[PDB]
């Protein structure tokens, strides 16, 4: 469990501050804003020898996201393959997993209360604000979130991920849908599942084909 | 000089946060507290050892900085109590330290700025811009000032030399033609009657002027 939060007013950014400072794991760095009023972000340490599968990875702590800010507001989020949380087709928080030397760095930003919204993102984003029309305690939301990802990275780290496939699986933004790989002209077809790996497999004219990193968009 | 800031809610103390965290030079380090309540404004940022090894007249022209500051955004003056201190009338309003940790220079300053209460215990010693000026001000906006006038600072100290400074610092010297006392490694009494080249206080004592140059000293109204 996280037992340890350093909350910053403003930072550069979490991520980067903990490549730069040696915090322990259970210590989450939260950052009221990044350089570079109302989102939350925050970052921390996991052992990258426990999670040696990054594309699992991201979406069990999507997966764990989605399930605490349903449990707050009585909201349901979907899950964008590989690495994002959802509502509609509204991004609402993201998930980065970084490896640098010898550390695995999980970064999470997550949209509560911002109030304006710029008409260039307005479309691809959104905030709880937005879809609740309320404002939510930030640090409530955080320790929601950091008891969700302790428990289910335990239960991971304890089975597999064949405890979350079909749940992440089910939550899945364009599952069932004609989808196509953006920039890859070539590869279309319907999104059906995840791999046992973690990949999307997409169903195309000559069978199904595996894909392990990209972004996808209904067709 | 200062671009990068690290802004804690709460921190131990801002000076060991920069002892811990590695920091680079041009970023100030932040906290609204520090445990060893809510209103002042506290931060430390890292300097070159090797440009300012004189830690008498370091203190002393970043005391003039935070004090050039605060009157720009005040409207008020403040004096500066040898060596490291700045004060309104006889009580203190921010403190400057400065510290050797291994390879680094770590100084730490703090303002009292919207502090509400003040202990009985000290309200003899102590005070904020709040209980001066009546009014509650940015913390960032002083942050960013104070920095600035900093950063001016020691490029030109860096550049040029204390004789830039000694002269304005010593016309705020609060004291100054007074009976005082140094107190820390013993006892020097006399009145101060100024500064040297080197930043050391000049007392007239009973065998004559002496320049205190040591900084483990506090000087006090006699």
């Amino acid at each position: 469990m996280f037992k340890n939060l350093i909350w910053l007013k403003e930072v550069d950014s979490t991520q980067e501050r903990l490549k730069e400072w040696n915090v322990s794991y259970g210590t989450a760095l939260v950052a009221d804003r990044q350089t570079k009023e109302g989102g939350l972000y925050f970052s921390f340490l996991l052992n990258p020898k426990e999670f040696e599968n990054l594309l699992q990875l991201p979406l069990v702590l999507g997966l764990s996201v989605s399930e605490a800010l349903e449990e707050i507001t009585e909201i349901p989020f979907s899950l964008k393959w590989p690495n994002d949380v959802y509502f509609q087709e509204k991004k609402v928080s993201g998930v980065l997993c970084e490896l640098s030397k010898d550390k695995l760095i999980v970064g999470i930003g997550i949209n509560v209360n911002q109030r304006e919204i710029p008409e260039e993102i307005k479309d691809r984003a959104t905030t709880l604000y937005e879809i609740t029309g309320k404002d939510w305690d930030r640090k409530e939301v955080l320790l929601k979130v950091l008891k969700r990802i302790s428990e289910n990275l335990k239960k991971f780290k304890e089975k597999s991920f064949k405890e979350f496939k079909g749940k992440i699986e089910s939550k899945m933004l364009y599952l069932g849908e004609e989808v196509k790989l953006l920039g890859e002209g070539k590869i279309t077809g319907k999104l059906v599942g995840l791999s046992e790996k973690g990949g999307a497999l997409i169903l195309t004219e000559e069978g199904i084909k595996e894909i392990l990193s990209g972004e996808f968009s209904l067709r």
